[PDB]
């Protein structure tokens, strides 16, 4: 996307949940560090409709097979660490995060429809797992994400 006049690229990152208390994990593609799906906002788009955009082209799904459930009110924001800023001068993300029930079945996710893919595929993972798992400089947004969508899915796990 196009950056902000304090060097935040605006993105969505997104929580896919099931009703067993378990979350997508998806793993970074040739890499062995995971993270949520996350994509950036074009010009001339909605974050909603960023994150249907994202949600189809890296994971496959419609807004068919899958349901809103919650979603953060203003932007998290995390920098990039000093040795990975690339000389407007991009710092870092500010994110707008979606939690989506799948309610299609798990045969409809497709991560490899990219030529590039922002994954190598997924597996379901227990709900914070993601926290202690993510790269260190994400830590921050995945704990404030997760302790706002937490009260949600624990209750579709009831
Ligand atoms: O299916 C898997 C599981 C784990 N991994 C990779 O293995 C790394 C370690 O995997 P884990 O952190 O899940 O398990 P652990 O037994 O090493 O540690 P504890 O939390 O139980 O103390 C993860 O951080 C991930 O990079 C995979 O790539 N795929
Ligand atoms: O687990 C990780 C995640 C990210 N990184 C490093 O941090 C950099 C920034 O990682 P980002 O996740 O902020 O962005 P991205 O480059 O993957 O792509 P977009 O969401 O912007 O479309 C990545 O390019 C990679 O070099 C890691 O080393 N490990």
């Amino acid at each position: 996307s196009m950056i902000d006049d304090d060097g935040y690229r605006p993105n969505v990152g997104i929580v896919i949940c099931n009703r067993q208390g378990q979350v997508m994990w998806a793993r970074r593609f040739g890499q062995h560090s995971w993270q949520f799906p996350q994509g950036g906002i074009n010009p001339g788009e909605s974050a909603e409709q960023a994150m249907y955009r994202e949600l189809f082209e890296e994971v496959g799904l419609s807004r068919k097979d899958v349901r809103i459930l919650a979603s953060t009110r203003n932007w998290l924001r995390y920098k990039l660490p000093k040795r990975l800023v690339r000389w407007p001068v991009c710092i870092g993300q500010k994110q707008k995060w979606f939690l989506l029930q799948l309610v299609s079945g798990d045969a409809e996710i497709n991560m490899q429809t990219s030529s590039t893919p922002e994954f190598d595929g997924w597996r379901w993972v227990s709900y914070w797992y993601p926290v202690r798992q993510v790269v260190s400089f994400k830590r921050d947004v995945y704990r404030r994400v997760m302790k706002e969508f937490a009260s949600v899915v624990m209750s579709l796990a009831a």
